[PDB]
């Protein structure tokens, strides 16, 4: 019901702008797949390293799950900024 | 000359870790291409809008070049965090 | 022309969600006004301090224009995250 | 007991600077109220959606609690940067 | 086995670059020690304040563990950016 | 004139809290010195590479000045978060 026109900052977008935005989102989905793969790798690494207290300590000290989460958040906020550069909402 | 072994935090990487890291970097290159395309679009948009003072003001108020730069920086730091989740340097 | 339905991640929003989003944007406009006021203050401070080389050096060393810009960027990305928490796009 | 003078970077502030800082903090309190309201909305949304496995999955996939937390953190660090632009501590 | 040469973006580093990078990492270790000390202080503060419901509420409202974690993450990503300024990988 | 008591969020600090805060600031000054040294190195690198168009292009493509600035900003906001974990202002 044209909900977007009810939200402050709405701007009419061309097809080229919509296509660029969807390009961002589809490259983002490839990053989501990569991040899932890394997370699976981390889980297998943690598993295979069970009862290797030195290697469990190494993994805990490198904090890879935390770094993967930081990376996911940066990728997602970067996508939002790029999409904002295309959409150009009039609002602050 | 094994320069990396001279840097604190070095860890020996498997081929699978190296391949995951290179995957991150190659998806990142696709984002670099996308960002270049958006930047070209912004330049053409600024050009075609010359002597449309209302539209030059609109563009200045949306600050799209700034948002594209914020997005590039987030994409790049996200790539670094994901690569760190794979590499797992022992150092803080 | 229902442009939003053409963008991946679209979700139908209730009036309450739209109102919460607009609330975010209107509080954000109050922050934009505050930031403008601080920027005006910084310009007057720089002016009144002209030919006070110790105070021009103090201002340059505190880098207040840079800190105001960092704050504006954090306020704006925070608004985007809050709006995303309301809108809940299905996409990564 | 003038504790602040014991902290490196102290600068004497005018009443106008103190008032601008307090303005930042009071606008921030309005954002805190907004964030509380959004969080309450998210909790009610999760409740009303109980035993709607498709909608519980949708909510889990949008990660709204995480996005609200990211937004709160950006709002708070933005406030700190703006206040730093006013206070202008001499320290790095 | 020259693993780094297998990673896209490799550049040959001089001894001065390696030394600057290690300097960053060693200053970072001093920050890690400081952060550990602050965390110990927070734990003792929480302990000594047990059954002081007003002070437990004060601590919960200031969220110091969260702020310490935000600071650790900023210190670590800052170290990565500085090291990147020295290393200068050719890759995006 | 007890200016800090006029700012919302004031809390009375112990000597141990003030000392921890000053420790943060003094480690930060060591990072400021390191960043200055890296910046000097970058300037000498740019100089010695004058009229080596391939190496000027390499430097421009690595964007080391930008990465050093990102690192400085992360170090400084990390210091602010750590200090906030010690100071514990009552305010949002
Ligand atoms: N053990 C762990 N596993 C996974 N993620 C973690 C973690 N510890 C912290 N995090 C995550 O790291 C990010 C910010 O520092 C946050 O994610 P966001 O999403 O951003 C934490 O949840
Ligand atoms: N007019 C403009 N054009 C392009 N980039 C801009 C700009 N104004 C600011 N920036 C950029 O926005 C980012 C942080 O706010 C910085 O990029 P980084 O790289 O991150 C600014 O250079
Ligand atoms: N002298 C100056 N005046 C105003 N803004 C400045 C500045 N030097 C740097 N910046 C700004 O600080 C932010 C990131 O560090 C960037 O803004 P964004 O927008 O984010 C720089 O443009
Ligand atoms: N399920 C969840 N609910 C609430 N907050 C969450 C969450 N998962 C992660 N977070 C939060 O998201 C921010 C960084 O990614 C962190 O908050 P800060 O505060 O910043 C996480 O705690
Ligand atoms: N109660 C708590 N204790 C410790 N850390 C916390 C916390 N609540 C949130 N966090 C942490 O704050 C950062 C982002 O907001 C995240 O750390 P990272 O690492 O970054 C959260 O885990
Ligand atoms: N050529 C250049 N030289 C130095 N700093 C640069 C630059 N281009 C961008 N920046 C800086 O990178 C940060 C955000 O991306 C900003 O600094 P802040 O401070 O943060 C830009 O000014």
């Amino acid at each position: 019901d044209n909900q977007h026109k009810k939200i402050k900052g709405y701007r009419d977008l061309s097809q080229e702008e919509i296509d660029m935005m969807n390009r961002v989102k589809e490259l983002g989905s490839q990053f989501e797949k990569l991040i899932q793969d890394v997370s699976d790798h981390l889980r297998g690494q943690y598993n295979a390293s069970l009862h290797n207290r030195d290697e469990i300590t190494r993994i805990a000290n490198a904090e890879p799950g935390r770094w993967l989460a930081i990376g996911k958040t940066d990728i997602q906020t970067g996508m939002m900024a790029i999409i904002r550069a295309i959409a150009q909402p009039d609002s602050f």
